[PDB]
């Protein structure tokens, strides 16, 4: 969705969110520390400007006089006070609610209270709303389910049938008028009435075919169930998103979920793959780890100037897309062996990414004729990881470590042949 100021939300949101770092165990100090570290580490300089509050911020046990109350134990100066502090550092503040009767963690939520909550969030100076999808009561549930392989039983190749799920929507169903669309549109409309600009992140997990109606409603939409800090989760979301990239352009980006950089059992290679593909798919990039414990190597990864420039390109709205699946035939839905060969144009040239989904080193080759927008011949090439010149090349062949991604930027043609 386009926003009134003509800029905010046009390219993907960059920031930090408490959830993958702290889950339900949050307080004001955690946000202030995050804000200070985003500035001092250079992350703000790299473009990361949102400090986003996730679930568990309010008094759990009900509204106070019809309003969601901040938990004052956690936020002694309120959300408004926190917003002041964050804004003084040149940053923006995000908050969280749910399009249901309680949040996913059981806190007050906004279904039927969209105008009241929007007004409070705006009065506090909040800049960004993550709006989750738990706890939808009967009179607001959808009639049917959409074919979302993360939530519905599938046959081969991620296909749905009413034999597999008798509540699967009939052929031709118009999701743009489902109850899910209504629930999210109600919050769109409430936020749009406020005299403070709040962008809407639609945390709907790829449900209700948000791909078809999302752009009319918010700036971004989750496209899968919740991420976990492991390779299986990374490949699952990569596979799912690889089929949905025609929904991604200016003002409306599929959200591959909060980054797991620095977390869990992800290896160095797996972490590069995750970051690089989230960037290239033009998902919002929300850091989700305690920055006080994040290695400099991971900080430097998050600041990768080429991946950030690509993600943030103000001329090319579309993401990198798969040009060859690799181990499987093109367009094969597979949660463990997603599409390997990706590319897309930008102001700085064509970004090309080659994911090694095998668990041993493998040679991978970027062949220009295979890549949309390029043709046989020689191009000037740069390695995105090392920022080194790779020369004037007729193709690019690399040994890629297990679960790593080779990433290059293809510049000008350097010979006609
Ligand atoms: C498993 O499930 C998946 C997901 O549902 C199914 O995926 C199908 O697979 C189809 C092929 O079986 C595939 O059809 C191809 O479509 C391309 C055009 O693709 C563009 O436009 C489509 C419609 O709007 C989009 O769906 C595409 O988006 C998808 O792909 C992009 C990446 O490419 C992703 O970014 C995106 O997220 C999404 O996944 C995309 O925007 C056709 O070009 C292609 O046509 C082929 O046969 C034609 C002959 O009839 C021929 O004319 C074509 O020419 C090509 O090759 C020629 C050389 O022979 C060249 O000369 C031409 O220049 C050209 O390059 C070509 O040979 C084919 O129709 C669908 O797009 C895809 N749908 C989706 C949503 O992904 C699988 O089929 C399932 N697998 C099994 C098995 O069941
Ligand atoms: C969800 O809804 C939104 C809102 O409706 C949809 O957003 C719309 O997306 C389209 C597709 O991306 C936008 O159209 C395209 O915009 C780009 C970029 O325009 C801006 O770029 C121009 C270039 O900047 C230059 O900067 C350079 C330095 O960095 C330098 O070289 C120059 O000095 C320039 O300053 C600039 O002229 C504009 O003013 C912008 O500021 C265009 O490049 C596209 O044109 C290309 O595509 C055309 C159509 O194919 C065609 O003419 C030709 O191919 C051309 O090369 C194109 O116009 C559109 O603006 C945008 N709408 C809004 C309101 O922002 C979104 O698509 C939708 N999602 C989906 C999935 O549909
Ligand atoms: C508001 O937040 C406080 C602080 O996290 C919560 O109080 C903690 O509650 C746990 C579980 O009962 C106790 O173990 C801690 O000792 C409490 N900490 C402090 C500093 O008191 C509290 O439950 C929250 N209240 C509401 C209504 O959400
Ligand atoms: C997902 O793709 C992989 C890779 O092509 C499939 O794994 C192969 O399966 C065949 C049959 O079991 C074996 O011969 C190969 O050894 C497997 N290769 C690897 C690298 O593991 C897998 O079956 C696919 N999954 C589904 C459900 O289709």
């Amino acid at each position: 969705i386009v926003m009134p100021d003509g800029v905010t939300g046009k390219v993907p949101s960059l920031g930090w969110n408490s959830w993958n770092a702290y889950h339900c165990d949050i307080d004001e100090s955690k946000f202030l520390s995050a804000a200070e570290l985003i500035v001092s580490s250079g992350l703000l300089d790299a473009g990361y400007n949102y400090v986003n509050i996730d679930d568990c911020w309010s008094m759990k046990d009900g509204r106070v006089d019809g309003h969601i109350a901040p938990n004052a134990t956690r936020f002694p100066d309120g959300i408004d006070g926190l917003a002041k502090k964050v804004h003084a550092l040149g940053l923006k503040l995000g908050i969280y609610s749910t399009a249901g009767t309680a949040t996913c963690a059981g806190y007050p939520a906004s279904l039927g209270y969209e105008d009241v909550d929007a007004a409070d969030f705006a009065d506090w100076g909040v800049d960004y709303l993550k709006y989750d999808n738990c706890n939808v009561p009967s009179d607001w549930q959808d009639e049917y389910v959409a074919c979302n392989p993360d939530f519905v039983k599938t046959g081969p190749n991620g296909t749905c049938t009413t034999a597999l799920d008798p509540t699967l929507a009939p052929p031709g169903y118009d999701w743009s008028t489902s109850k899910s669309a209504e629930r999210f549109g109600a919050m769109r409309n409430a936020l749009a009435k406020q005299s403070h600009e709040i962008v809407l992140s639609m945390c709907i997990w790829g449900q209700a075919d948000v791909f078809s109606w999302g752009n009319s409603t918010g700036i971004s939409w989750r496209m899968s169930d919740d991420i976990s800090p492991n390779w299986g989760s990374v490949t699952r979301i990569l596979n799912l998103n690889s089929f949905k990239l025609n929904s991604v352009d200016f003002w409306g980006h599929n959200d591959a979920d909060m980054l797991e950089v620095g977390n869990g059992n992800l290896t160095a290679a797996e972490t590069r793959t995750h970051f690089a593909l989230w960037a290239a798919m033009k998902s919002p990039l929300l850091i989700g780890t305690d920055l006080a414990q994040l290695s400099q190597n991971n900080i430097n990864l998050l600041k990768n100037k080429h991946l950030l420039a690509f993600n943030q390109d103000s001329v090319y709205g579309q993401p990198a897309t798969p040009y060859k699946w690799g181990i499987n035939p093109d367009w094969t839905f597979n949660v463990t062996y997603p599409a390997e060969f990706w590319a897309g144009p930008s102001s700085k040239g064509h970004l090309v990414l080659m994911v090694n989904t095998l668990d041993i080193t493998a040679t991978k080759e970027a062949k220009w004729n295979e890549i949309p927008g390029l043709s046989a011949g020689h191009y000037e090439v740069r390695d995105v990881w090392s920022d080194k010149d790779l020369g004037c090349l007729s193709s690019y062949k690399a040994a890629v470590a297990a679960h790593d991604t080779a990433v290059i930027l293809v510049g000008k043609k350097c010979q006609r042949w």
